[PDB]
């Protein structure tokens, strides 16, 4: 997250990271949404990778010991069928993953509220990005937890030329693209909190930025809509 500031360690307890294994240690390389005490919401595309996948809830700082963590090894990840690698701009940039383990859930650890199916943010609805994603443009990922206030840009101004153009479906939240605040690469896969009718909802899972830069004006991030895939997440979770 570029232009974040440092999340309360209990404000978004439905926030994971999703690490994998390097050597003898584990890197963060998405976000993602506990929805279930054994399942995750995340972004397909960070589960293109054919690597050994952990899930860490109740994290805080990636580089210290919060006291708070529960680590937990990824056992079934399920993408969205119609997902294409090479054509993130089509959508369905949305996977889940089933936890070898169910969590534990308190302050830290919270199963993220989604939105009814179909639901759409008016324009400027206020929201927030979190993640550990990097700080800036081609810079190094947050050590705590960031959030950025990132109101909706709706969709016919998200998909209008000077914006994302066709790029943008109507399967996906815009947010941001104030040239200052964005999501950044490692926030992929994580949420954008939505507040509505006074409660915080996941109404994204952050897709894709510009290959320009994170916070571009005009550009804002891109996040798959959660509400777009309600049945789906549903379906999977039934018959898992
Ligand atoms: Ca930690
Ligand atoms: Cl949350």
């Amino acid at each position: 997250v570029v232009g974040g500031t440092e999340a309360q360690r209990n404000s978004w307890p439905s926030q994971i990271s999703l690490q994998y294994r390097s050597g003898s240690s584990w890197a963060h390389t998405c976000g993602g949404t506990l929805i279930r005490q054994n399942w995750v919401m995340t972004a397909a595309h960070c589960v293109d990778r054919e690597l050994t996948f952990r899930v860490v809830v109740g994290e805080h700082n990636l580089n210290q010991n919060d006291g708070t963590e529960q680590y937990v090894g990824v056992q079934k990840i399920v993408v969205h069928p119609y997902w294409n690698t090479d054509d993130v701009a089509a959508g369905y940039d949305i996977a889940l993953l089933r936890l070898a383990q169910s969590v534990t859930l308190n302050s830290y650890v919270q199963l993220g509220v989604l939105p009814r199916a179909g639901t759409i943010l008016a324009n400027n609805s206020p929201c927030y990005i979190t993640g550990w994603g990097l700080t800036r443009t081609n810079g190094q990922l947050a050590q705590t937890l960031q959030q950025a206030y990132l109101p909706t840009v709706d969709y016919a101004i998200c998909s209008s030329s000077s914006y994302w153009g066709s790029t943008v479906k109507n399967s996906m939240v815009c947010a941001g693209g104030d040239g200052v605040r964005s999501g950044c690469q490692g926030d992929s896969g994580g949420p954008l909190h939505c507040l509505v009718n006074g409660q915080y909802a996941v109404h994204g899972v952050t897709s894709f930025v510009s290959r320009l830069g994170c916070n571009v004006t005009r550009k804002p991030t891109v996040f798959t809509r959660v509400s777009a895939y309600i049945s789906w997440i549903n379906n999977v979770i039934a018959s898992n």
